[PDB]
């Protein structure tokens, strides 16, 4: 077992209402979690309580070792692309090319005349949402981890590209590592272990996508 929550409900505020209520859910080691709702359903806060950010008022949680985790608002330091990626890790060039080939960059890095050295946020290059959103996945990607928390990563993508990063990244290239994934999109929730569906703090449902194609 990997990650697990069981019976949690916790609190932003002091004697407010609960973010999360009663949430239950185990991820085996190098299984997918797909995690849906509505805005304001809870998912972020879900994954800062695995974070450490986020404390719960009742249950348990169990999670060990490193996290790589990526926001669902994207950002860019300043710095070459290269750098934004690998955000002071150690470098390879093997990991660092099957990253970026994942995540599509590849094809936006090759047009410039600097490659990987282009500069970002330094008032040069202005980055389409997709592009900064694909920067950042990367990142969070490139690190090593035992868990990847990856909040709504696809912002700005149409629905083909996503698709396909979804299976080029999440399901091929990081197959062999425990990941959730913040995703409402309907073959995701097909691919993933479990599933869980938030709504309004509550686990409106919890398990495969199987079971509930049977419902
Ligand atoms: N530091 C925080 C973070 C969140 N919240 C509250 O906690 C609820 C859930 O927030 P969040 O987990 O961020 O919702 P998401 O499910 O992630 O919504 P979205 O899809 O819009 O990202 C919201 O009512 C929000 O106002 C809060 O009070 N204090
Ligand atoms: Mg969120």
């Amino acid at each position: 077992t990997e990650v697990v929550m069981e019976n949690v409900t916790a609190f932003w505020e002091e004697g407010g209402t609960p973010v999360l209520k009663d949430i239950n859910f185990k991820i085996e080691r190098g299984q997918l979690l797909a995690v849906a709702g509505s805005t304001g359903a809870g998912k972020t806060s879900l994954l800062m309580m695995i974070m450490g950010e986020l404390e719960p008022s009742e249950g348990k949680i169990k999670h060990s070792g490193r996290i790589s985790f990526c926001s669902q608002f994207s950002w860019i330091m300043p710095g070459t692309i290269k750098e934004n990626i690998i955000f002071g890790v150690s470098y390879d060039e093997y990991r660092y090319r099957s990253v970026i080939k994942a995540c599509q960059l590849e094809e936006d890095i090759s047009k410039f005349a600097e490659k990987d050295n282009i500069v970002l946020g330094e008032g040069g290059i202005t980055l389409s949402g997709g592009q900064r959103a694909r920067i950042s996945l990367a990142r969070a990607v490139y690190k090593d981890a035992d868990l990847y928390l990856l909040d709504s990563p696809f912002g700005y993508l149409d629905v083909l590209t996503e698709k396909e990063i979804f299976e080029s990244c999440v399901c091929k290239l990081m197959a062999n590592k425990t990941r959730i994934l913040v995703t409402s999109k309907m073959e995701h929730l097909k691919k993933a272990d479990k599933i869980l569906i938030l709504h309004e703090g509550s686990s409106y449902f919890y398990g495969t996508f199987s079971e509930l194609q049977n419902l």
